[PDB]
């Protein structure tokens, strides 16, 4: 059970979330922080999480713009959720292609 964090812009100022890809266990912390170049959210799409579960990307997506540095976004994948790759983005930096990947590790 360990606790991974992962700033919403890259210290170098560039639109990536860093670290971009990751890999947790269940039972494991994800902690987005505001870092460069805000604004940022984050959003994963209908058919990016595994089984292409709507209802599972709208609860894990905080659509919600955030602003203020160290302004921060948790989640934790608890047993509840299931194995396989949730891929996110941040929407007002889409096209600049800030964009992250979630595995779950078995
Ligand atoms: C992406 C997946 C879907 O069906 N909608 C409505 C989206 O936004
Ligand atoms: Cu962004």
């Amino acid at each position: 059970m360990e606790t991974f964090t992962v700033k919403m812009g890259a210290d170098s100022g560039l639109l990536q979330f860093e670290p971009a890809n990751v890999t947790v266990h269940p039972g494991d912390t994800v902690k987005w922080v505001n870092n460069k170049l805000p604004p940022h959210n984050i959003l994963f799409d209908c058919k990016q999480v595994p089984g292409a579960s709507k209802e599972l990307a709208d609860k894990l997506s905080h659509s919600q713009l955030m602003f203020s540095p160290g302004e921060s976004y948790e989640i934790t994948f608890s047993s509840d959720f299931p194995a396989g790759t949730y891929t996110y983005y941040c929407a007002p930096h889409r096209g600049a292609g800030m964009v992250g990947k979630i595995t779950v590790e078995g």
